[PDB]
DNA sequence: CTCTCGCGAGAG
DNA sequence: CTCTCGCGAGAG
């Protein structure tokens, strides 16, 4: 899995959360990004017994990857927090 | 209420959460960040019927300012969540 | 204390 | 969908 030119042309440049919020809509299904975490993790305050699965790490990594070219100003940290924002904007 | 440059070179000048760390140490008890949020919210998450009361929003923004100043490339939104981040360090 | 990170209400 | 932002388990 690599992300091509053609992916990151489609994308908002401006600011890493909007590129980050369309690059994960070219790749990725509204029903994926509403069913997955960034991690998988179980998160401190859910008293749900499902578990959102993990996003793939290779995909994470080259979604960071692309976003830290644009924006190298940019913390992975902060990207990660990113990639779950858009996630969480699929879940209403 | 503003930050003096005594404050300042006592704090952490290599990353911006460790800056704000060491920044809010030098002026806030650990009783008071246990005890405040950056905004005052409900959370989403909370049963507990007690909010903790907002962080005074003049030095929020001297705090944010003084980061800025420091940490150029880092945003708004991301010293905020840092602020918080602090304030939850002392929750335990 | 410290960081990471899924939750989710509420306002848009 | 989108952003903000308090929670808090778990690992350090």
């Amino acid at each position: 899995f690599q992300i091509e030119k053609w992916q990151i042309a489609r994308c908002n440049k401006s600011k890493p959360q909007k590129f980050i919020n369309d690059l994960m809509q070219v790749l990725y299904t509204n029903e994926y990004m509403a069913t997955h975490s960034l991690t998988g993790a179980k998160s401190s305050t859910s008293r749900d017994k499902a578990v959102k699965p993990a996003m793939n790490q290779n995909e994470v990594q080259e979604i960071i990857g692309v976003t830290k070219q644009l924006f190298p100003n940019t913390d992975d940290v902060s990207i990660r927090r990113m990639i779950g924002q858009k996630l969480n904007n699929c879940t209403k």
